[PDB]
Order: C-alpha cells, then structure tokens, then sequence
C-alpha cells in the first residue's frame, strides 16, 4: 500500500531512531524522513521551502523532546506513537478513497496537516506551507552606525542563534516592557548565563508574531558596549542625536548590553548617564524603552546603592540553567553543531559536557561553558585528518576537552626547568651566604610545587622569612625572582599601616587597603601572574591586609571586581620580618606571639635566617670585591685587596643591629671612589694595577697604583 520510496524513507528514519536510541518514533521524525523522500521533497520545493531551515528545526525539536532509552535489561526498542500510526492510516485511507495505487511521501505530507496540535504541523504552517498547496501540487501534475545592531533585521535572516526555553524570563520581560511606568527590563545574571540570548531571542518573537497586538511594531536596536566610555568622538553629541533619531514617535526598544559601562561606573565628561536619565519619563515629545544587561554585583553596588538609574529599571533575575535544562539547550543546538563538524554527539556525551563543566569549570556558567566544550570537541575531530564520525561513545572526548579547559598548564621534565631547579640551591648559595637552611627549605618547596605536588587552589609558596636585620632575607627573594625568570612585585607594609604617619608630612589613608584592593596588589598580579611577591616588614601591616592575605593563601585568588581578577596561582608569596629575632631571646614562642596561629598555620614554611658568622661577612666582602674586579678586569685594571684591608672592610660594613646593610656604601666609599680620579685622568687610563692595603696604627686604607701598556718592565 506504501511506495518503495516511502518504505525506504521509513526504514532510514527507523534506522536513525535506533542509533540516536529514541524510544519514540514521532510525527516529527516522519516529517524529517519525508525531507529525504523525493515526492515530499518536490512538494516542499514547489512551495519554496528551505529544506535546511526545516531540517535543523525538526532535528532540534526531536532531540529536545524524545525520551532516550540506553539504560539496562528492560524490553525497549523504537515504538511508533499512536499519532505516527494515525498519520499513516490517514494517508492510506485517503489514497484508497482517491483511486490511487500507492501511498507516496507527498500524501503523508497532506496527512500531517490534520494533526492539529503537532509540532510538525506547526512548522509547516510557519514555513507558510498550506494543505491546499500540497493538494494542488499532487493533483495537477501526473537606526544606528555599525556593530551588532538591529536584532529584528538579524532575526529575519539567520544571524541570531535560536533561544531554547526560558519562557518565564521572556514573559517577564514582555510584561515589564508593557508597563506604564518602570518599563525598562534589566537582565541581571552571571556571564554566560544567557542575557544577550534573551534580548536577541525577544527580537525573534516579535518577528514571529509571538508577542502580539501592541508590541507588533517593535524593533530592538542593540547599542555598543561589551567600564567608562570616552576615547574620542564626544559621547555627548552622538548620543543626543541617536536618542532623538530613535524618537520620531515609534515603539522602539533599545537594548544596551552590559549597561554598567555607560552608567554607574562614572565617566569622564558629561552626556552618558545624564542623557540616558533624560528620556526615561518625559523630557521631549516621545519616550523610549531600554533593555539593560548587567551582572549580580554590578547591579548591587554600582547600580542600586550608588544610584544612576536603578529605580527606573525593573530587575529580572536570569538564573543559571540547571543540568537538564542545559541538556535541552545543547540538544536544541546539537544538529547545527553536528552539521558544521560533520560528526554525531551521543546523548551520553551531551550529558557529560554539561555535568563535567559544572564540576570542573567553576570559573564559568551553564549554557556557555557546556556549548564551548561541545563546539571544541567537534572541532577536535577534524585534527584527526577526517573527523571521525563518533559512534555511541564520546564521553572520553568530552573528558579531554574539559580537562584542557579546566587545567593542565606546566612544563617540567628532563632539561630546561630541570637544570635550573637542580642547581637553584647552588645558584642562590653563590649570591647569599651563611643561610644554607633557608635556601634549602625554600628550594625544596619550589621544586615540590614544580613537580605538580601541592594544591591548585593555593600559591606556589607562602613563606615567612624571619631573622635579624641585613642577613639576606630581601636579597634571597630578589635573587629567587631572577633565577626563576619571573617578575618581582614588591610592597612595603610600613606604607600600609593604616594611620601611623602624620606629624612629619606624608598622609594618605583613603587608600592603603584601598591602594592594595582597588588598584595596586590586584593590578600587579593580573599584569604579572608568574611572579615573586615580596612584602617587606609584614608585622607592621593592618589586619585588613592579613585577612586579604589569609584569603590568598587559602583561595589562591583575590577579588577586586568580578570574573576572579587577581589570580595568585603562579605567585611565590614572601613576607619578611624583623619581629622576633633569631633585644629578644628566641628559641620558640617569640614569632608565635607576634603572629596568630591562624596566619602561621597557612604558611608553607617559616623560613629562618641566622646571624652572619665572621666567615660569612668575609664572603660578603669578597663578593663585593669580585663584582668590582669584574668591572675593573674589562678595563685592563687589576684590583688586589689585602687580608688586613678585607678585615677592615668586614669591620666597617657590618653592624650587629644592621647586618650587612652598610656594606655597599663602605665598599663604594673605600674601594670605588678612590679609583675614579686615577681611572679618568691618572695611572689607570690605559690599564694597570691597584693594591689596597691597611696602615695599622692608623686604621685607614692604603692605595697603591701602577700603570702600563700591559705590564712592561716595572
Ligand atoms: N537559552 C538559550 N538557548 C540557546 N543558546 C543559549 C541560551 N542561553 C544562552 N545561550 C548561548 O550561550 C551563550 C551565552 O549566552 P549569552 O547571551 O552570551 O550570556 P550572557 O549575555 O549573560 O553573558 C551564547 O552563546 C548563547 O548563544
Ligand atoms: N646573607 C648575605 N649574603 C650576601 N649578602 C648579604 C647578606 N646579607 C646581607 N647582604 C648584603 O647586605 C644587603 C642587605 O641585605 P638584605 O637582604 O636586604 O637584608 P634583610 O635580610 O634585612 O632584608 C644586601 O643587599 C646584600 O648586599
Ligand atoms: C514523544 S512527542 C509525541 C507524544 C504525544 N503524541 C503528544 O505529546
Ligand atoms: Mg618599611
Ligand atoms: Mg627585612
């Protein structure tokens, strides 16, 4: 009773149903099958139907609504719906009654129209295909500039990707826009949640006539945004001309995506908020409606408490879609992604994209991150030259995709990083002396973190460098940053005490915590994610800084503005202290008294620094002499410093209270200054020799000079 062609179309659609593993074969599956069927295809072509725009829509509906049965043991195979059988019987009854031999696809197509409540019938009516057109086919023949504006125009073609679900939110927006006062919807939600999607989706509903009667003549023009808009062009005169052009007496809605840029954040010149607040009630011969978009926090403080327009807008909470609602969203977009990637995603991969992104991609939200994993996974197939189809198993693909987004970044094996880290303790020991323990405890902690051992939610290392003044605490961290090849961010905590400096001259506390949070600390760590953060004199810092520090050491993040701006994941935090000296006896309790157990227990290590021995002080002196020798040897000048003069430099360049802090000046005043004259207009111009000695019963340095081409004669 049925054609060979139609019987094939049925079998091929039955085939797709036990591969996608559908429990139901529906009327929508039937129309989908009919797109392959020559008679139904020619009928639809006759009415000027874009087969693809119908293809994508049927496919999207089918995947969102058909139950999936890959579970276990219990009896399930594809079962046609009562409705599906009803359409075929309607087609056979009509054909037999018409005097025709067999049922063709075009006859089944006529039978679908009679399923009054079906989606298949609904789509045929949307594509403007009437039942009469198929009957007659069978019988006879045996304003703004340039950005992403005018969403109504983008909807009539195919620029806007479809909006799935969210009826309550659109309904609420339409109702808000329909009010007499406070007519302006304000979509509030996290990034990726689907705010732009709702605005764009509204423009489609206006075109489709699914927003009737008084909102038919509406057009949604989208403005340009995305935190302060004034570069060049004078914002005040272009906007005034725009709002007036939007007003000739029309029902024009203006979508301002990321509305916190113009208003709330505080601009430089006028116009901005001041001009947008103007047209909201009645300050002309007309009125405009605005759809805004912002995040939870930027609505909370900068919009509602600071107040720029808050009351005139109606807030609509746009929540993150749940797992199953996101599965429906992905299922509704899946066919267009599959067409583009030439690949098929299994229902298990779809659920996995959603569920794995929820668990592991915490920095992002719902639809957005799940859609990016799905797009990324399909693109990934191309890299295997062809694009390997994907049978019934894709979870593993999704797992690699999610793993790459969620984590990974680190090179650390058999060479470059290996040699540096294996010699880090030796490289530092050749610049900082008498503190082998400190260096060893520090490098042990770096290597450990570099081996992938440690936490991902915490800094590379959090250390408390404790010890006396001038023993190598600052020098070690400066060198640590030079040996690791990373930036050095330095902050003095004595400049971050809240109100201690006044009677002198300096005084600036509206910042401090505001200096660190608002800008400085956050800005520096965003600019240089891989760095060593040195905080001098940590004991002098205000408790607000300590809470901020307690968060860094726990969360690995710090928040000034959202999207989790400051990332301390790749930072070596170093805090130096002069607190409990290793006029105080120290063996235990001293450092413990000054810093709370809560702050101390978040440290990776309290790295202790000892006093400098007599031998160490001499090594420091030699280091200064060798640096000078390096400079002098290049100019053909040889510097020799005697033992007695080395003892004299050691004596003068080391205070027990100040450490080796006075050494640089002592070396400068006694070894560098006395050679300037001779190197410029004396015996050392063409090279030579300097001998520095000591005159004992005088305790002052002796300076001998000798010159020559090289060392010719004496
Ligand atoms: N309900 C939806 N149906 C289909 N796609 C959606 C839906 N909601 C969001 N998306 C998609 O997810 C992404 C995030 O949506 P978007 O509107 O940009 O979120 P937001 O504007 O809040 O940052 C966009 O690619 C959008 O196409
Ligand atoms: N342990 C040391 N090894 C090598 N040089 C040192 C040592 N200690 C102090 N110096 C010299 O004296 C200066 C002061 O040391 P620094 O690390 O700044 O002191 P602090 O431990 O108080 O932070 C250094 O810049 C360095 O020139
Ligand atoms: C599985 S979609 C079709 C089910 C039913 N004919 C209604 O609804
Ligand atoms: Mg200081
Ligand atoms: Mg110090």
């Amino acid at each position: 009773m049925l054609n060979q062609e139609l019987e094939l179309s049925l079998n091929m659609a039955f085939a797709r149903a036990r591969e996608h593993r559908h429990e139901f074969m529906t009327v929508e599956h039937l129309l989908l099958a009919l797109l392959s069927n020559p008679s139904a295809r020619e009928a639809l072509e006759a009415c000027s139907v874009d087969l693809v725009a119908l293809r994508q829509e049927l496919e999207a509906f089918i995947e969102q609504t058909t139950p999936v049965l890959p579970a276990s043991e219990e009896e399930r195979d594809t079962q046609p719906t009562l409705s599906f059988q009803r359409v075929l019987q309607r087609a056979v009854f009509h054909v037999q009654s018409s005097g025709r031999n067999e049922v063709t696809g075009a006859n089944v197509l006529v039978a679908i129209f009679s399923e009054q409540e079906s989606q298949a019938a609904y789509l045929l009516r949307k594509h403007e295909v009437s039942r009469l057109d198929v009957v007659n086919f069978i019988s006879h023949g045996t304003r703004l500039e340039n950005f992403t504006t005018n969403l109504n125009q983008l909807a009539r073609v195919g620029g806007i990707d479809p909006l799935i679900g969210r009826e309550k939110e659109l309904e609420r927006a339409i109702q808000v826009l329909c009010r007499r006062r406070k007519n302006n919807p304000l979509l509030v939600g996290e990034s990726g949640v689907g705010k732009t999607a709702i605005a764009e989706g509204l423009a489609w509903r206006i075109v489709q006539g699914d927003v009737p009667e008084v909102m038919a003549d509406c057009t949604i023009y989208s403005l340009d945004i995305g935190a302060g808009t004034k570069y060049r062009g004078d914002f005040e005169k272009r906007f005034k001309a725009l709002l007036k052009q939007l007003e000739q007496d029309t029902n024009s809605i203006l979508f301002i995506d990321e509305i916190h840029t113009i208003i709330g954040a505080g601009a430089a010149s006028g116009g901005q908020v001041d001009a947008a607040n103007l047209i909201k009630p009645l300050l002309s011969s007309g009125k405009i409606r605005v759809i805004g978009s912002t995040t939870y926090q930027e609505f909370s403080n900068i919009f509602e408490k600071d107040r720029a327009l808050a009351r005139r807008f109606q807030k609509i909470d746009i929540t993150e879609p749940s797992i199953e609602e996101t599965v429906q969203i992905i299922n509704g977009l899946k066919p267009k992604y599959e067409a583009h990637h030439d690949v098929r995603y299994t229902a298990k991969a779809v659920r996995a994209a959603v569920e794995l992104a929820v668990k592991y991609i915490n920095d992002r939200h719902l639809p957005d991150k799940a859609i990016d994993v799905i797009d990324e996974a399909g693109a990934r197939a191309r890299l295997m030259p062809v694009s390997k189809r994907k049978k019934t198993v894709n979870v593993a693909d999704i797992e690699s995709v999610v793993a790459r987004i969620a984590r990974i970044p680190e090179k650390s094996v058999s060479q470059s990083d290996r040699d540096t880290l294996k010699n880090l303790g030796d490289r530092l020991k050749m610049l900082v002396f008498g503190q082998d323990k400190a260096i060893e405890a520090l490098t042990e902690a770096i290597k450990m973190a570099r081996a992938g051992l440690g936490h991902e939610h915490k800094p590379v290392g959090s250390f408390l460098f404790a010890g006396p003044t001038g023993v190598g605490k600052t020098e070690v961290t400066v060198q640590l940053s030079k040996a690791l090849g990373i930036e050095l961010l330095r902050f003095d905590m004595s400049e971050y005490m809240e109100r201690h400096t006044v009677s002198r001259l300096i005084g600036a506390p509206p910042g401090y915590v505001g200096f660190d949070q608002g800008g400085l600390l956050t800005d520096a760590v965003i600019k240089h994610p891989h760095a060593v953060l040195l905080l001098d004199e940590i004991e002098k810092a205000h408790p607000d800084v300590f809470n901020i520090l307690l968060q860094v050491m726990d969360n690995g993040t710090l928040t000034d503005n959202n999207g989790r701006k400051a990332d301390f994941r790749n930072v070596v935090l170093v805090m130096t202290t002069n607190a409990g000296v290793r006029n105080s006896t120290d063996a235990m309790e001293e450092i413990k008294k000054i810093f709370t157990p809560e702050f101390r227990n978040r440290l990776d290590n309290i790295i202790w620094f000892d006093h400098l021995s007599t031998d160490v002080i001499h090594q420091v002196v030699d280091k200064f002499i060798v640096e000078l020798q390096v400079q002098l040897d290049q100019k053909g000048v040889s510097l020799e410093v005697s033992q007695e003069a080395r003892n004299w430099l050691a004596e003068k360049g080391y205070d027990r209270a100040m450490g080796a802090r006075p050494m640089a000046r002592v070396i400068q005043d006694n070894l560098k200054k006395p050679l300037a004259n001779e190197l410029l207009f004396g015996s050392l111009v063409d090279g030579g020799q300097v001998t520095v000695a000591l005159d004992k019963e005088k305790n002052e340095l002796t300076y001998g000079f000798q010159s020559a081409q090289k060392h010719k004669a004496e």
